[PDB]
């Protein structure tokens, strides 16, 4: 029989913009609570953080993603009708559609495509901006991987579009991008179902354009365009983690040397990059019907936020969360709720991120290239990144000089 700590005032949206990734964490410390209530986007909002609130937030008996995501993110970042917006058996079936791609062999294909693209950054020369090059590498690799025709002369435009999507006046700049992208891919989709274009099996455009939902029926063309965009867009967004991974290599020379000696694996270095650096701030959902957790009352329909970054730095879960220390993962298996940079819960039956294996494999290959394959200088520059602006980026965008093969 407890009261949920409540912030006074009519609107805290401005405060959420002011404090970004530190909003939930500042209030969890301030209140000394894993739960509190704010007002934003016109509504009462319940905020949560930590292992046990995470396990509750991913309890499908208690929470629903139906109408959870705000319509403006549907407009710019997520797409309408996507797997994000789905329920029960329908969601399980479509989520199995995404997971069919994440086989080891199909990811191997992707990683061969990224290696081949990366191999050409020796082309550009003695001075690269890593964020730009990463985006273009990833865009060409993931377009190829998904059977998506991407001509050379249009690589700037399409990669730019995906960037405005995952970085979403600028609001409707991102809106315009989403529209352009969606008709591009919708176009290609109808050329697939009418045999004017023939993408390979085990690619997203092929397997999605042909997908039969649980009725036995193909999906609408715009929905297919959305589901493809939910692979193209976040793969390019991996560029942010590329920046943070090379930054980690430069910022923590001792762990870099432990990576090169094999004391810590590449996977573990990647995990600690995803835990240490901010990227996705909160997941969202809605109380299904009135329930109680921990003596607290959740009213039906209440929008609810789970703190991903904050949970990843939770001092009750992690020893010295503020130290970059990949050895914290060796040998340590995470639960599905204590380490959640790309969502919590079970991937196949919950809304956890589809692309985690892809993310980790691409970042591990980056560690290999930027320690063993290439040599380079990091000149003095602004390598700081924001805790309040979303998403966070090292300011200089990682300017590398004197980049030569080892
Ligand atoms: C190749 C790269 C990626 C792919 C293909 C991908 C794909 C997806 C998909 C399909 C979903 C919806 C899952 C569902 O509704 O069941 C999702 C959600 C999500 N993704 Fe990823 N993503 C990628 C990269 C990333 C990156 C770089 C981040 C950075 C933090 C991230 C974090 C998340 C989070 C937090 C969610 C929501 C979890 C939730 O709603 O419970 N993903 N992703
Ligand atoms: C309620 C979610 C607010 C997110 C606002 C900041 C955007 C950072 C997330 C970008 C991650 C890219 C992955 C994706 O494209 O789906």
């Amino acid at each position: 029989g407890k009261v949920i700590p409540k912030q006074e005032g009519l609107d805290h949206s401005v405060d959420f913009l002011r404090e970004g990734y530190l909003f939930v964490a500042n209030r969890r410390k301030s209140f000394q609570s894993n739960i509190f209530e704010s007002r934003l986007l016109g509504e009462r909002v319940i905020c949560l953080g930590g292992e046990e609130a995470a396990e509750v937030f991913y309890d499908a008996n208690k929470f629903t993603r139906q109408d959870a995501a705000p319509k403006r993110l549907l407009k710019t970042l997520f797409g309408e009708g996507g797997v994000q917006t789905l329920d029960g058996s329908e969601h399980t079936h479509r989520k199995q559609m995404f997971m069919s791609l994440m086989t080891k062999e199909n990811i191997d294909r992707l990683l061969r495509l990224t290696y081949r693209e990366w191999n050409q950054i020796e082309r550009m020369g003695e001075e690269i901006v890593l964020y730009d090059i990463a985006q273009e590498v990833l865009m060409k690799a993931v377009c190829e991987w998904s059977g998506v025709p991407l001509a050379k002369e249009e690589v700037g435009k399409r990669t730019e579009e995906m960037r405005l999507l995952f970085e979403s006046p600028t609001y409707l700049q991102g809106r315009k991008a989403r529209s352009s992208a969606e008709v591009w891919i919708r176009q290609m989709v109808k050329e697939v179902r009418s045999n004017r274009l023939l993408p390979n099996e085990h690619t997203a455009l092929y397997e999605f354009s042909w997908h039969r939902d649980e009725s036995g029926e193909l999906l609408p063309e715009e929905v297919v365009a959305v589901e493809v965009l939910n692979i193209l867009r976040p793969t390019v967004a991996i560029s942010v983690y590329v920046l943070f991974t090379v930054l980690a290599l430069h910022q923590f020379p001792d762990v870099k040397e432990q990576v090169e000696r094999g004391e810590v694996s590449k996977t573990e270095f990647v995990q600690e990059v995803r835990r240490f650096y901010p990227f996705f701030p909160v997941a969202a959902a809605r109380v299904k019907t009135d329930f109680e957790w921990d003596g607290y009352a959740f009213p039906e329909g209440t929008l609810t936020l789970l703190d991903l970054y904050g949970t990843n730095h939770d001092v009750s879960i992690w020893t010295e969360p503020d130290r970059f220390d990949p050895s914290r993962f060796k040998d340590w298996k995470e639960s599905p709720f204590n380490f959640i940079p790309q969502g919590g819960g079970d991937v196949d039956f919950g809304h956890r991120c589809a692309g985690e294996h892809v993310t980790i494999a691409i970042l591990a290959q980056v560690i290999e290239l930027f320690t063993k394959e290439y040599a380079y200088t990091v000149p003095p520059q602004d390598l700081s990144y924001s805790f309040v602006d979303m998403p966070s980026l090292p300011k200089s965008k990682l300017r590398l000089t004197h980049l030569t093969r080892n």
